């Protein structure tokens, strides 16, 4: 689990979105595994606006943060999970690292702020759903 809190937006994995999230939906994209919902309070997080390929991610299944190098957001043929079938998951970044379902929502961060959240795993890779292209998260 885990979320990003930027202004009056809450950013979660679409597959972990709550009823409250769907009842307060701002935007969702199955292809990206992202959902954003409205919030009443303001949030602690700044979104990275950058093309960094190095950062640090939180892995709940290790209670550890790991420094990683990661690929630029791509369309990545992700194998079936319990939430999605095998297709092109878009805006996905891959790194060599451990990942489990309960790790989805872990933050990846660079010097410019939050880059994305854990979305995929398996075979010694971790995939992150990028949020740095969602410029609208910074206003209104
Ligand atoms: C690797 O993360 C950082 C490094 C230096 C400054 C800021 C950050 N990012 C956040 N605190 S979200
Ligand atoms: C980080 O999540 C995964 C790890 C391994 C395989 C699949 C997934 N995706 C899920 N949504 S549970
Ligand atoms: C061995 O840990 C898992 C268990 C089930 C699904 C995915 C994982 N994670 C990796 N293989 S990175
Ligand atoms: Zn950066």
């Amino acid at each position: 689990s885990g979320a990003i809190y930027v202004g009056n937006y809450r950013v979660v994995n679409r597959h972990l979105a709550t009823h409250n999230d769907w009842a307060n939906l701002v935007w969702e994209d199955s292809s990206r595994d992202l959902l954003v919902s409205s919030t009443t309070a303001q949030g602690c997080d700044t979104i990275a606006r950058c093309d960094c390929q190095t950062g640090v991610y939180y892995c709940s299944s290790r209670r550890k943060h790991y420094p990683v190098s990661f690929s630029k957001p791509s369309l990545i043929f992700v194998e079936a999970s319990e939430y999605y079938p095998a297709r092109y998951q878009s805006h996905l970044m891959l790194a060599v690292g451990h990942s489990e379902p309960g790790d989805c929502g872990g933050i990846l961060r660079c010097q410019h702020g939050v880059v994305g959240i854990v979305s995929t795993g398996g075979n010694g890779l971790v995939g992150f759903a990028d949020v740095r292209d969602l410029l609208w998260l910074d206003e209104e």
